[PDB]
């Protein structure tokens, strides 16, 4: 039997940060699911909004793996000890405001999770956000430097309510979250690079 | 007689930062407590609230205990060589603000004691704030990453005073501080994750 | 069949990431290209502007090189582990904004790319910018401590497209880019520093 | 002979960051004292403040200690090389910004001088900053951690001016400045932490 | 036989980033220039200006000095990896931010050239900044923590153009700088700081008559 230290020091041992874990010459398959919390500043004149959303990331990362028989089966685990991907929000106009503890979840399997609370701010499309339908902000996340050859990204659907975890203190209100994978190619380079984007269908709640 | 110096390197040797100091398999005991300093930056419309408060942090790691019948039974420490519990506030919109210095105090029978002074940001019901009976602001704090087996978040056991340490030049005034226990499943698992809701009733202050 | 952590380990023995990678006594030759992506606040009075652009910048560091032939040709790489040129703005008025993770891109033959997404304030003319002709506004970007002898710039003027990555939700639009080659040099010194000259020519949306 | 760098290499090897260098079993005997440089923003509506003030802060750490009898006698040392007091503002509202480099002077008996310049927002009192009368907003500054029996503090004898250094061009002008030894105490515990209350009393200059 | 890898790894182990160089019992001399590139926000009321500039600052360190016989006599080298002048403004209200890469230039002779361009927000007299004699703000730079005898201040004595480097498309225009050098004795410590007064005389363009 391993205990948590074992675990941690073995994952020290096998774990290389700054390497993409591929098995085979297979992409790495990773998912990433946004969690819309809250939508803090809109400026329909300068199609800007400040929000706050939490990004369901998994992968496999199968060095991280060990024999769980009578052992736990799952440890947290401090990010910058694993290989995380790299994913940038293409039209994010701020960095990432990380809320929340830069620690993931890493399963016996090597399955990892991590799940920030991240606040940023994006350019993208305000119009309508004081109308009945609302407005339709589209955000595009996939990795920054890996082409699809190195990373899939693919969205998890099973939508927990698209408002489930969304602050009912917003002045805002969601009337549709939709998370449909694309892929984009630059002349640069003959390679695609696989995004997931997330249209939020949001408005400003009416009053009585 | 043991000095201080040999205290710490006893805790440095022993303390692993990025290691959960459970017993058997029974979940860490925290125990988190906020002390209201300041509220300021209110704002009604947008239902948003900068805060200041002591966040009293215990818990106990019984493997850095000594015997401090000829030597000190207690030492400052900084949190990067003992483990921490990785607290968030979920309904935070805005990182923490740590005012205080990063020191922790380790007792010679293994408790910690953690009492940053945080500024925040939250997201939270404003509503009533200018009138008689004030609003209910709610404040979540619990472990990001460790489920109910891993880490329990409990409330501090006594009730002391609400506006002991506020200030007295606060635009607004305490009415009632309300810490309750809870207890929450996510889409991602199958397992909890336990919080104290700290539920703040403040005011402004009459004009006198 | 060496795989991508051999490719890494190799470069973390033979990149020396404070030695800039010069062949003999010949210019480490670094290619600069923005492609704006968003101007995000411009003020007329002040001269200012906020703007978004990738920073494709590719050079060669030899040393880095492996044989490929059996291995992948490219991997991604912390900067951090990487040389880097020392390019800066001449007419900012912020710290660049780096918004992406911080890897380059590194192909066996020892050819590095890295292309950072920046927001940054800049100082320059914003006269014209309400008008059907436009602004013009002119960045400057070269080494900041390395001459001529040492780091030549150049643009990658290819058939490069002004709004090709732009936002359709900018209050602006792009009219025209020019990204000319050009060297300051400074007074004091026999010491020039070349730069790129990104002429971004832009205005307002709207009658 | 013994030149700068011995004395720096020493001092490297000798210091305890993370252990107070207390002289026996007494408390470290430590200085305080603000010199007010500017009042920048003030707020008589929220009782906010955003001061700057050095901060000259003397102590002793007797293992610094060394011979300079054929050497010098004081050398600029890194606080990060160096135990640093674990000083907070109690009634601080934002991280005390420090404008200068962090270095001390440690002189060769042992005697540490910092001295940063901190920019820094208070809650305290504004009331009565546009009359002649003025203001008086107070600032208690003491350790964080370390109570009465591990650090004392104390208010430098030193007579200065309270104007001296502050800045001609500030909007405000001070009338007075005492700097007064204090405790405080918790109802969680029976240990008392010293502090420095500073009483800033200043108010807004006319145009004549 | 000597390329720029061996000058750094020589520097590296001759330098000590945390001893100041002095040599024998002289004061290590370090001069100063400001090279103002901009002037952003300005407030009257409050008397505080933004401003970019190149702070120009250069000494000497003998221990990083190598033979250029047959190698390179200047290289690019990290500020970290080298001892820097503990420099600051007395009348600053910011922290310096830093724009450029923080890399000094090193020649083979042990002089040392770093030049940041750096933006800081300062306490000083703006009033007559909206009038033909315009308004003078003087910055005080000099080391924080090493006195006259560790650290001498003098400005650069180079009759440098004062509005050679600074923005055409700025609000303001400089009409003068003049740097001059001060010597103060503190209420702490009975030996004397050194420090430049840089005077920037400006004002806004376009007024009337
Ligand atoms: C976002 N655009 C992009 N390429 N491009 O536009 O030519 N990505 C691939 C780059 C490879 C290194 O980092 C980014
Ligand atoms: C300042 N307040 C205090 N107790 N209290 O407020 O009830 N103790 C010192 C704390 C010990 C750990 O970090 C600070
Ligand atoms: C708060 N949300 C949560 N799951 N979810 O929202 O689906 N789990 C906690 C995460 C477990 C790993 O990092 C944080
Ligand atoms: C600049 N001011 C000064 N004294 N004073 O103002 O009273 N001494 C230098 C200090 C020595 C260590 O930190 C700074
Ligand atoms: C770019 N500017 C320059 N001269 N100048 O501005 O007067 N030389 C390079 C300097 C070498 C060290 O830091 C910058």
């Amino acid at each position: 039997s391993l205990d948590r230290a074992d675990i941690l020091y073995n994952i020290r041992q096998t774990s290389r940060p700054d390497v993409i874990p591929t098995q085979r010459d297979r992409p790495v398959a990773v998912s990433v699911s946004l969690k819309f919390i809250n939508i803090l500043e809109v400026n329909e004149i300068t199609n800007e909004v400040d929000v706050v959303f939490w990004q369901q990331t998994t992968w496999s990362d199968r060095t991280l793996a060990w024999d769980s028989s009578h052992s736990p089966d799952q440890v947290s685990v401090p990010i910058s000890s694993l290989w995380v991907p790299d994913l940038a929000a293409y039209n994010a106009i701020s960095k990432p405001e990380v809320l929340t503890p830069q620690l993931a979840r890493v399963v016996s399997d090597g399955e990892v999770l991590y799940m920030p609370s991240i606040r940023q701010r994006f350019s993208c499309d305000v119009s309508g956000v004081d109308t009945e339908s609302g407005a339709t902000c589209r955000i595009k996340i996939g990795s920054w430097t890996h082409h699809s050859r190195e990373i899939s990204v693919d969205p998890t659907t099973e939508n927990s309510d698209d408002s489930e975890y969304f602050s009912q203190y917003s002045r805002f209100e969601i009337l549709d979250v939709t998370q449909k994978k694309n892929s984009v190619t630059y002349s640069c380079c003959p390679e695609a690079y696989e995004d997931v984007e997330v249209s939020l269908n949001f408005r400003k709640k009416g009053r009585s």
